[PDB]
DNA sequence: CATTCCTC
DNA sequence: GAGGAATGCAGAC
DNA sequence: GTCTG
C-alpha cells in the first residue's frame, strides 16, 4: 500500500483532487472514514486490468499561518527556495520512510482573470516553480464576471497573452513543471459568444490532469503527459495573442520564436517595434514621477506589451538612460553611478505599489514575480516605485529593508526581485515626496539563495486544537458522504437538482442585501415531498455565529432565487446550457443550520438564546472526545420541520463507504 | 478576495 | 473600446 | 490596528 496526504485550504480542495484522480480510476473498493478527527481519508483498491494497487489518501484540511498543525507541511517548499509567503490551494505528499516528500502543488481559479489581477497570484508559481516541485494551476474557462445589483453579465476579460506564457518560460528556465490548465467551465458557451469563435477545444485538459496526476502517484515517466500540457498552456497564447492588436503587442510568430529557442524574450530581432510606455493615472503624480517615465519612454523596448507595466533598456542604450536618471534626481556619488551602468540589459518595472492609505496593492505582488518568470530572476531589474508610504515603511527602508520585507509580502516582493529600487513617494502626514535609490544586488543575490532550516516532515494528523476547520470538515463528511446524487452547494456556486435537470447559479457574491452566503448548502429530496434546501454556516465557538446569520442564509438563498440560474443541463444527456428557466422558491423548503464546537459549556437557555441571536433552524454542537477519538454531534432542532430532518439524519446515518465508527450522534 | 477607474 | 491602473472590503489575528 | 485573500 502506498499512502498519500492531501494537505489543503479546506475540505472542499482536498475533495477536489480526490475527484479529479476518480474521474480516471473507477475502483473497484472504496473506504472512507478519519485517521484522526481532523483528517478524513480515502482508501482506494483499484486494477489496471491485471496490475491491482492499494492507496490511502490521508485530508489535512486547512494551512498554518506551529499555529494549527505541530509542522507546516509548506516548510518543505521554503527548504527548495520557495522564499515567497505563498500558499497554494493543495500539496499532495507521497509518504515513504517515515517522511513527507512533496508530489506536486495544485492551485484552483474560479475564471480567467484579466488586468492585473491576471498576475495578482503569480508569486505562488513563481516561489513553487523554483522549487522543482511541479506547479499545476487549474483555471476554469470561462466564467463571466457579474453586475451583482442584477446578476447580468459583463463582457469577456482576457488576460495577456504574456500571462499564460509566464508559465511556460518558468518550467525552461527551472527545469520544473510549471503549466497554466484550462477546465471548460459551465458558462464556456461558444454559440452564443463570438469572443470564443477561435478558441481550440483542444485546450481543455481535464483528462491530462487527471492522466498526470495518476501518473505521478504511480512513480511513472510523465514527460509525455507534461508535453500534452505544456502544448495546451502554448495553444492558450496563440488564442489570446492572435485576438489583440499586433501593432503594440507580441505577434505568436514571436511568442513562438521564443517557445522554440530561436530567440530569447530580450534579444528577439524585432524587439523595439512597439516601446515600453507606462499608463499612470494623474492623481497618482507625484515628485518627478511624470518626468522619470519620460526618460523610460525615451530609451525602452516593449516586452511582450507595450502597456505592461515593465520593459527593456537594452544595455547599448544604459549608460544614457542612467545619465538622465541621475540628472534628473541629482545623483553624483561615482560609485552609486559605476553600480547602475553594469553593462547588461535593464528591465525597468514601474509599479504604484500603495493605495492612497499606503495600504499595498494585491496585484503589485505578483508583478515582480511575472517579470522574474519571463525573463529569468538572475535578469537585472530596476523596480520604479511611485505610490504613497507610511512613515513607518520609510523608516524601516532606511534602518533595515529586510525587516519591512519581512512583514509584507509586496515589500517581500520588491526586495527578492530587483536589483535597484527607486521610490518616489509621498510619505502620509509629509508635504513632500521621498527619493531613494537603493542598490539592492548583494541583497537579492543572497535571497535567491535563502532557504529554510533543512528537516524532514511528517504533520502530526492531531492539531494543536479543533476550529472552523474541523468544524467545516465534520459538516461536509456527514452531508456529502453519509447521509444519503445532488451537488448541493458551496462558495464556487449553488446547484440545484429535479428529474430531469440540475440548475447552477455561478459566481456568488459573498453577501446579497439581506443575505450572506452559506458555507455549504445541501439538498435532501426524499424527506418532504418538496425538495430540502439546507445551507450551513460553520464556526469555532457558538458565539462566533453573527446576528440573525440564520436568517441571512435563508435570504441569499432567496437572492438567488429572484434570478435565472446561470446555467442548466440535463442529467440524462449533457452539456451544460444558459439558464433557460426561473425556479420558484415555493417548490423548496429552506432550513438553516449553524455548526461550532462546544464542549458541553450550553444549558437549555444557552441554546434559547443562540436560537434567538441567529435564527438558525438547526444548531449542531461537535465535540471530540480524545480516548477514544470519536466526534461527537448534537443536533438541535428549532422547530418541528428541523427535526423531522435530525430523525432523517439519524435513520441515515449508516453507510457502506464511510466508517460512522468514528461518530457518536447523541441524538 | 474582487470590482471599478483611467489611459492610450 | 481595450486593458492595465487603481481601488477597498473582509476575516483572522 | 495590520496583513492577506
Ligand atoms: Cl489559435
Ligand atoms: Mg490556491
Amino acid at each position: 500500500m502506498n499512502v498519500f496526504r492531501i494537505h489543503g485550504d479546506n475540505i472542499i480542495e482536498c475533495e477536489r483532487v480526490i475527484d479529479l484522480i476518480l474521474s480516471k480510476i473507477n475502483p473497484q473498493k472504496v473506504k472512507r472514514g478519519f485517521i484522526s478527527l481532523s483528517c478524513p481519508f480515502i482508501e482506494i483498491i483499484f486494477k489496471e486490468g491485471h496490475d491491482y494497487f492499494h492507496w490511502r489518501f490521508d485530508m489535512f484540511p486547512g494551512f498554518n499561518k506551529n499555529d494549527r498543525w505541530n509542522s507546516n507541511i509548506l516548510d518543505l517548499l521554503s527548504q527548495k527556495g520557495s522564499f515567497l509567503y505563498e500558499t497554494p490551494d493543495v500539496i499532495i505528499t507521497s509518504l515513504n520512510n517515515g517522511k513527507e516528500e512533496i508530489l506536486m502543488a495544485i492551485e484552483f481559479c474560479s475564471a480567467l482573470q484579466a488586468g492585473n489581477q491576471a498576475w495578482q497570484r503569480s508569486g505562488r508559481a513563481y516561489s513553487v516553480g523554483r522549487t522543482g516541485y511541479p506547479y499545476i494551476y487549474i483555471v476554469d474557462f470561462v466564467k463571466y464576471e457579474l453586475n451583482n445589483s442584477d446578476r447580468s453579465r459583463k463582457n469577456l476579460r482576457f488576460p495577456n497573452p504574456a500571462i499564460p506564457y509566464s508559465y511556460i518560460s518558468h518550467s525552461k528556465n527551472t527545469g520544473n513543471f510549471i503549466v497554466q490548465a484550462y477546465f471548460r467551465g459551465e458558462e464556456y458557451q461558444p454559440k452564443y459568444d463570438k469572443k470564443l469563435k477561435f478558441f481550440d477545444e483542444t485546450i481543455f485538459a481535464e483528462d491530462d490532469i487527471a492522466d498526470y496526476i495518476i501518473a505521478k502517484l504511480q512513480h511513472r515517466d510523465t514527460s509525455n503527459i507534461e508535453q500534452l500540457l505544456i502544448n495546451k498552456n502554448l495553444k492558450m497564447v496563440e488564442f489570446l495573442s492572435k485576438n489583440t492588436k499586433n501593432d503594440n503587442n507580441f505577434t505568436y510568430s514571436e511568442w513562438e520564436s521564443i517557445y522554440n529557442g530561436t530567440y530569447r524574450i530580450t534579444n528577439l530581432p524585432s524587439l523595439g517595434r512597439f516601446k515600453f510606455r507606462k499608463k499612470i493615472a494623474e492623481k497618482s503624480l507625484s515628485g518627478k514621477v511624470k518626468e522619470f517615465n519620460n526618460i523610460v519612454q525615451r530609451y525602452s523596448v516593449g516586452l511582450a506589451s507595450s502597456d505592461l507595466p515593465f520593459g527593456v533598456i537594452r544595455k547599448e542604450s544604459r549608460n544614457d538612460f542612467i545619465n538622465d536618471v541621475c540628472k534628473l534626481y541629482n545623483i553624483n556619488d561615482m560609485k552609486i553611478i559605476k553600480e547602475l551602468k553594469e553593462d547588461a540589459d535593464l528591465i525597468v518595472c514601474m509599479l504604484k505599489g500603495f493605495k492612497p492609505r499606503g495600504d499595498d496593492n494585491r496585484p503589485d505582488r505578483g508583478a515582480l514575480p511575472l517579470v522574474a518568470m519571463l525573463a529569468g530572476e538572475n535578469a537585472q531589474i530596476f523596480t520604479f516605485i511611485y505610490g504613497p508610504l507610511i512613515k513607518g515603511a520609510i523608516n524601516l527602508i532606511d534602518q533595515d529593508i529586510n525587516k519591512l520585507a519581512k512583514r509584507n509580502g509586496l515589500w517581500k516582493s520588491f526586495v527578492s526581485l530587483s536589483d535597484f529600487i527607486v521610490l518616489d513617494c509621498p510619505i502620509i502626514g509629509e508635504s513632500y515626496n521621498e527619493f531613494r535609490l537603493i542598490i539592492n544586488k548583494n541583497n537579492k543575490e543572497s535571497i535567491l539563495r535563502k532557504t529554510s532550516k533543512q528537516q524532514n516532515i511528517l504533520v502530526d494528523p492531531t492539531p494543536n486544537h479543533y476550529q472552523e476547520n474541523d468544524v467545516d470538515t465534520v459538516i461536509y463528511s456527514i452531508f456529502k458522504y453519509i447521509v444519503p446524487n445532488p451537488p448541493g452547494g458551496d462558495w464556487s456556486g449553488l446547484s440545484i437538482i429535479d428529474n430531469v435537470h440540475e440548475f447552477r447559479w455561478l459566481s456568488l457574491p459573498r453577501v446579497s442585501e439581506n443575505g450572506k452566503r452559506p458555507d455549504h448548502v445541501i439538498q435532501i429530496l426524499d424527506l418532504f415531498e418538496k425538495p430540502l434546501l439546507l445551507s450551513i454556516v460553520s464556526k469555532e465557538k457558538p458565539n462566533d455565529l453573527e446576528p440573525k446569520i440564520g436568517v441571512q442564509l435563508i435570504k441569499y438563498i432567496e437572492y438567488l432565487f429572484d434570478f435565472t440560474p446561470s446555467v442548466q443541463r440535463k442529467i440524462a444527456g449533457g452539456n451544460w446550457e444558459f439558464g433557460n428557466k426561473s425556479l420558484v422558491p415555493n417548490d423548496f423548503i429552506l432550513l438553516s443550520a449553524g455548526a461550532f464546537i462546544d464542549y458541553d459549556n450550553l444549558t437549555e437557555n444557552d441554546y434559547e438564546k443562540i436560537f434567538e441571536v441567529t435564527g438558525c433552524d438547526l444548531l449542531i454542537a461537535i465535540k471530540n472526545q480524545n480516548n477514544p477519538q470519536k466526534w461527537v454531534i448534537k443536533f438541535k432542532p428549532k422547530n418541528t420541520i428541523a427535526e423531522k430532518l435530525v430523525n432523517y439524519i439519524k435513520l441515515n446515518f449508516k453507510s457502506n463507504i464511510f466508517d460512522t465508527g468514528f461518530f457518536h450522534i447523541e441524538g
